[PDB]
């Protein structure tokens, strides 16, 4: 099972244009919206490689895909901005 | 940090099936303070005291929602991301 | 076109109160499909057969779905336009 | 009452940075997110002036300025765009 920073690392093997930072931000709303219509219609559940088009899976999977290539994009380690998360949690409690 | 322990962790702690809105409602407002983060130039890895509004932050909190949705519509990250990179395979491989 | 009227007559044909949701939905719908608009450089006033997909139409969408939420949540636009620039003159005004 | 091809034009009158097309979707998505925020809470009704702030009516208000900010920079006539809707409704039809 991939490794969220795995997942960050391959998409930035073939989607990565620095110089394109807008785009990226574009793409996560379109996929936002895409989510929406999919949750409106009721498209939940897991699906097969037949039922994924549409499905809530795929636009949660693609929002997740845009969320990981801002971050490349923006220079941001999920794992370890995670960490630093906790750091915080820690003192709140 | 894996896409199913990380959905399953945070459904140990909040898990509503009941208020299914309330998680749309709360990634929508994640996705607009990411947005002022990005248009703010907070981006970078930042330290401790540069983490609150950061554009790192904001992704996390991003991430956090989608995780949460997954749980809530009964889907596994995990097990689409490996479909989705199937379905390309099959779509280009000769 | 005035901001009254333009709800009120979309009230007229498109009034669900018992489906708030689905109005928040289709918003965020709209949006996404505005974002796609202004990433393609779909910009200016378009001719007819230019219309779908422009980042005009999208604005109208979008525009449409503000209305038709503010009817859904019992809000008057153009009385709150008139609020939200009293409040800026009242803020600022010497 | 105001037109709406009035209140975009006030807009551009104090709010029309053309070289920053960019900072108005940022904003809209922003006002898109408080809105958000304000239905969850069911903040419902026509405010007074002294509860104005964080109300569904000033997020949806706060929104419509970001459609015409947008209509403004993008060169868009919003009238104009709803009467060539108009002509496509009519051929639905
Ligand atoms: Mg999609
Ligand atoms: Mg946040
Ligand atoms: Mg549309
Ligand atoms: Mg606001």
């Amino acid at each position: 099972h991939m490794k969220l920073s795995e997942l960050q690392s391959h998409i930035k093997e073939f989607d990565y244009a620095p110089e394109q930072s807008e785009h990226y931000f574009f793409k996560l709303i379109e996929e936002v919206g895409e989510l929406s219509e999919s949750i409106r219609k009721g498209k939940s559940g897991q699906p097969t490689l037949d039922e994924l088009k549409g499905s809530v899976a795929e636009e949660l999977y693609d929002v997740l895909y845009y969320v990981c290539a801002l971050a490349n994009i923006h220079g941001v380690n999920l794992e370890k901005t995670r960490e630093l998360k906790e750091v915080l949690n820690k003192v709140k409690y």
